[PDB]
């Protein structure tokens, strides 16, 4: 089901490796949605983000509200270890 899911990524190059498109607009605005995951990249090598991922948080910080150019620059200036809150379809059991 739909749940939210904790990403830690350690940027190089001050990049995670993947593509974003959405972001808020004054006229009532997308959700930030991973649209591409670079072979190799941080994101590949953490190995949970996919295309169609809804990207809710950087660090705390929440991306509902946030322009697509600030959510960029939120990605730009965080640290190299960074918290990012993911939201899809998770199978999860207690084994």
């Amino acid at each position: 089901s739909m749940r939210t899911v904790e990403v830690t990524l350690h940027k190089e190059g001050n990049t995670f490796g993947f593509v974003i498109r959405g972001g808020a607009h004054d006229d009532r605005s997308r959700p930030v949605v991973i649209t591409s995951v670079r072979p190799g990249g941080p994101a590949d090598r953490e190995g949970t983000i996919k295309p169609g991922d809804r990207l809710l948080s950087v660090d705390g910080i929440r991306l509902l509200g946030t322009t697509h150019a600030e959510a960029m620059s939120i990605l730009k200036q965080c640290g190299q270890e960074a918290a990012l809150l993911i939201e899809y379809d998770v199978s999860e059991t207690a084994v």
